């Protein structure tokens, strides 16, 4: 509950500021990114002035050894691609003092890391692990939602993505002196990068597993769909497909159809990564129907169209067919509803297209069939529970800098 915070993140009038009451104050030091659709997202670069900080309260500044405390907030981490990136550990959030008592949150090739130690020189290390060598990833330039509980007479625990991932005792544990700032830089990396944070939080409890599920289903807007990276999905934007089914597959333009029968391909290089293409086949755009923002609700109706070169096909389920897998088909379009719509939506991440008609009846959610793209009634009543592995449900991709292929 936000009754436990002692420190609370957000951006508004073009700066940071603490809502939680304590009032420490927040500056930001050379060129920080600030997210467009989202000010509360911001990323700090490794090889040039960068920086934000936070003047913690005096009354604060943990100096006990008895207090519990935890800290939660999402990192995005772009794709690892040089040698230099494999044994190199670097510091992203430091809150420690004189080079000794506190804690920090450092990163290193698919690592995670968090660090806790005392005056003495006591610590203890929980950590992430994750992979690049994988086709396709649930960590690699997406936001990542982080938590580090502590109970001074019990474990420090971290989780991720609301699970819990390592933990440890810090009974070894003496005197914890915390730093007076608490620093976002990217420190020690030894290679041109940079890292993305969103909704820092202290709390002086130790969160409990509810309270962290809460945490993660409530800071970003879970009205608004999320495209692959975890961003706001957004209308007029190029995307490109990916099935949650068959990822291995490319959606590709055949004649006035959608075929998922090519292989999307791999992208690698030795010993740092290997993962499927996700830059192939058509793009598409998702165009609103007939207000203040372009961001792409739960429920909302909408067309969708490959774009190519410059001329945009709209996804058409062809309702000639008497079966119930009505194969998708492009026709060329601007505000003829063609006699349907889209209504967009999400079981989680995973988003789903419905095909209905004007008068709101359902005609089939977007999946495939044979190796066609198609809007089928099956899915209905034929959704796998708690997996994403369904024909219809789908992704979107747009190409970013945090991950570059070929
Ligand atoms: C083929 C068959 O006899 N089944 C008919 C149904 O066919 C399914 O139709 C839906 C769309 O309406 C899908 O195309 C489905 O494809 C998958 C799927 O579940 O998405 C592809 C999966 O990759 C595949 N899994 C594996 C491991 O191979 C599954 C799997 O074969 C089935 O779930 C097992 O039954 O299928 C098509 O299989 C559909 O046409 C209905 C209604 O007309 O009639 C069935 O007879």
């Amino acid at each position: 509950i936000k009754d436990n915070s002692i420190l609370d993140m957000r951006y508004e009038n073009n700066k940071f500021i603490d809502i939680s009451g304590y009032g420490s104050n927040i500056s930001i030091n050379g060129d920080v990114y600030i997210y467009s659709t989202n000010r509360n997202q911001f990323g700090i670069y490794s090889s040039k002035p960068s920086e934000v900080n936070i003047a913690q309260n005096n009354d604060i500044i943990y100096n006990g050894r008895y207090q519990n405390f935890s800290i939660s907030f999402w990192v995005r981490i772009p794709k690892y691609f040089n040698k230099v990136n494999l044994n190199n550990e670097y510091t992203i959030i430091d809150c420690i003092r004189n080079n000794n008592s506190g804690w920090k949150i450092s990163l290193n090739y698919n690592k995670i890391i968090w660090t806790l130690q005392d005056t003495a020189g006591n610590n203890q290390k929980l950590v992430f692990n994750y992979t690049q060598m994988i086709s396709i990833s649930d960590y690699i330039n997406k936001w990542i939602f982080v938590t580090i509980t502590n109970n001074r007479l019990g474990n420090s625990r971290i989780y991720i993505n609301g699970n819990l991932i390592d933990e440890k005792s810090i009974s070894n544990l003496g005197d914890i002196h915390v730093s007076d700032n608490i620093l976002f830089k990217i420190v020690g990396c030894n290679d041109t990068r940079y890292v993305g944070i969103r909704y820092f939080k202290v709390f002086d409890t130790e969160l409990g597993k509810t309270e962290i599920e809460t945490l993660y289903s409530d800071e970003p807007d879970p009205s608004i769909l999320k495209d692959f990276w975890g961003n706001y999905l957004l209308y007029n934007k190029r995307y490109y497909l990916l099935n949650l089914l068959r990822t291995d597959k490319s959606i590709t333009q055949n004649s006035n159809f959608l075929n998922i029968n090519q292989q999307r391909g791999v992208y690698q290089k030795p010993n740092i990564f290997s993962n499927t293409r996700l830059y192939t086949g058509v793009e598409v755009i998702i165009r609103k129907n007939g207000n203040t923002d372009n961001f792409v609700r739960k429920n909302d109706l909408a067309y969708i169209n490959v774009v190519d070169r410059d001329v945009e096909y709209r996804l058409y389920a062809d309702i000639s067919i008497a079966k119930p897998e009505k194969i998708i088909k492009l026709i060329r379009t601007s505000n003829n509803s063609l006699g349907q719509i889209i209504v967009m939506d999400s079981i989680g991440n995973n988003c789903t297209m419905n095909f209905q008609n004007n008068n709101g009846g359902n005609i089939g959610l977007l999946g495939f069939h044979s190796n066609n793209l198609v809007a089928s009634s099956w899915y209905y009543n034929n959704i796998r529970k708690n997996t994403s592995s369904n024909g219809c449900f789908w992704s979107f991709i747009s190409k970013e800098h945090g991950w570059q292929e070929n």
